[PDB]
């Protein structure tokens, strides 16, 4: 049952590594999953729904990793605290580059994809802002910008910069440099007066 | 001659304020410009070429404004120096929100739009990096990140954050707060040690 669902998802993720969603047919997904086209439609109403499910899995993987980190703070300096958190997104989305790029494209055409991305970005920004606020309350960070506005810009920077790096866009930060680049900008803007 | 070309461009910019490019027909552009459909095709091969021309005009407007500022440095502090430069993009793209949003969408489907955007982003990043380097050479900024990598991330942050604000995305920084937000992040990350 879900084995055929997982087979469809794995086929789609593998096919997206070499071609975009518009060049993959339902017949391609069914054939790769070892089922017929009508059997595919039992599990998913469309190839777009397959991508939505793939992206939901990736974003919830990142969310759960961040939740785990929040409950188990690593015992290091403040810079490496932010690095460990940004690295959740670097590693999670960087391990699913094809789904990440396909999902970014689908945001312009899928209301469900756009709402999924917006929901989680709001959650992650609210968490960033709450950590900034806690740092200000304990006297470690200065009260400069409104924390939620700062958190919004830093999270949008990460979205755009990580995704440019993973896609090899021109221009982009090399993937092997992008974590250090983002960590520098986060730490200086959160703690700088 | 170019009056009919300008009329086509003005019609397209006005129509894009209420509907996306996929819901505007060549007949719509011709009718609004007071010409027939074949006469339209004398001036532009497609509605996509009309948008490409509109975006080229906007990006060159921003580029020329930045060039003007580079040749005529305002006499203020370092923070207001960066603010005046970021404000070129805030004001130029914020005065053409409909073309900006349509051009961003077209990047996924138009090679010419993607190459136009990439060309100018490379130019603006190289200028940012050169100013950072000059600030380091005179002892005003510390030698932290590679200047070009820092410049890349800051310019991608501005692209994503300004465009989210102009589009009213959820999440986004309010348009009335986004210049101050970006200036803070630029100044702290360029001058912070
Ligand atoms: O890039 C991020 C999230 O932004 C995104 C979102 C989607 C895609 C993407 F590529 C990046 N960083 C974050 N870090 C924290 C953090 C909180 C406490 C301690 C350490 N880090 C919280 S959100
Ligand atoms: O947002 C920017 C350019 O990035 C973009 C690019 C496209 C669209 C968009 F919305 C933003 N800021 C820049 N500022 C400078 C600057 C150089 C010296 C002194 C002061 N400013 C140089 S590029």
């Amino acid at each position: 049952g879900d084995d055929r669902e997982l087979a469809i998802l794995a086929t789609a993720e593998n096919l997206l590594e070499d071609r975009p969603l518009a060049d993959i047919s339902v017949d391609d997904l069914a054939k790769g999953a070892g089922i017929s086209r009508p059997t595919f439609y039992f599990y998913f109403p469309s190839k777009e729904a397959v991508l939505l499910t793939l992206l939901d899995r990736v974003v919830n993987q990142a969310d759960m990793a961040l939740q785990t980190l929040a409950e188990n703070p690593a015992d290091t300096d403040r810079e490496n605290m932010w690095r460990t958190g940004i690295n959740v997104f670097f590693e999670t989305f960087g391990s699913h580059k094809a789904v990440t790029r396909a999902g970014q494209a689908a945001r312009a055409t899928s209301v469900e994809v756009a709402e999924l991305w917006s929901t989680f970005m709001q959650k992650w920004i609210a968490y960033t802002a709450a950590v900034i606020d806690a740092e200000r309350d304990r006297g470690a960070a200065p009260r400069t910008l409104p924390a939620h506005e700062l958190a919004t810009a830093l999270n949008l920077m990460n979205e755009r910069t990580l995704f440019a790096s993973f896609a090899g866009e021109q221009p982009s930060v090399p993937e092997a440099r992008v974590l250090d680049t983002l960590v520098h900008i986060w730490v200086t803007s959160i703690y700088g007066e």
